[PDB]
């Protein structure tokens, strides 16, 4: 399939990852720069965050949905629906809104594309009627992640897909701290593009932190793989 190849043929190897992405939360301004490589044959992707002006003023574990769909692993028999490498290499624009159960909202505009061979993730976030004492801004989430699924739908106005899934964030006390997620992508080309039916990606993410890394950080590992139409 010509039209289903050209973006595949971008992600047959190791592909190196730039994220960027500059944020305010409650008038908190940070940045983030992150860089690493994904391997879509394998949906996997290795990935380090860095805060760029000081503390993260909110959970490295809030931002990790928003720090790369491209890089899943649609089995052969899925290969119709991976509308994410066909809006490559002119890219897509990936917006959400993020529903903090008792608590603020983030709200992001990313531009994902190839410049060269390396693949960007480029960000603006913008958090509005968070609680300075809560769960958020007052960091009272564990270090760690869930893994959950998330659903794929076609969204033929747009040109495009929706997704809407929820992460619960564990907390400190056994309470779970919900993000409602409401997603939408959109090609930034004008070229033809698949637009898929229903179905889901499955995430894995593990945290961790660099020893030698003096700076506020976040080391990624995720593996993520296409499902649900059987």
């Amino acid at each position: 399939d010509p039209m289903v190849s050209k973006g595949e043929e971008l992600f047959t190897g190791v592909v190196p990852i730039l994220v960027e992405l500059d944020g305010d939360v409650n008038g908190h301004k940070f940045s983030v720069s992150g860089e690493g490589e994904g391997d879509a044959t394998y949906g996997k992707l290795t990935l380090k965050f860095i805060c760029t002006t000081g503390k993260l003023p909110v959970p490295w574990p809030t931002l990790v949905t928003t720090f790369l769909m491209c890089f899943a692993r649609y089995p052969d028999h899925m290969k119709q629906h991976d509308f994410f490498k066909s809006a490559m290499p002119e890219g897509y624009v990936q917006e959400r809104t993020i529903f903090f159960k008792d608590d603020g909202n983030y709200k992001t505009r990313a531009e994902v594309k190839f410049e060269g061979d390396t693949l960007v993730n480029r960000i603006e976030l913008k958090g509005i009627d968070f609680k300075e004492d809560g769960n958020i801004l007052g960091h009272k989430l564990e270090y760690n992640y869930n893994s959950h699924n998330v659903y794929i739908m076609a969204d033929k106005q747009k040109n495009g897909i929706k997704v809407n899934f929820k992460i619960r964030h564990n907390i400190e006390d056994g309470s779970v701290q919900l993000a409602d997620h409401y997603q939408q992508n959109t090609p930034i080309g004008d070229g033809p593009v698949l637009l898929p039916d229903n179905h889901y990606l499955s995430y894995q993410s593990a945290l961790s932190k660099d020893p030698n890394e003096k700076r506020d950080h976040m080391v990624l590992l995720e593996f993520v793989t296409a499902a649900g139409i059987t």
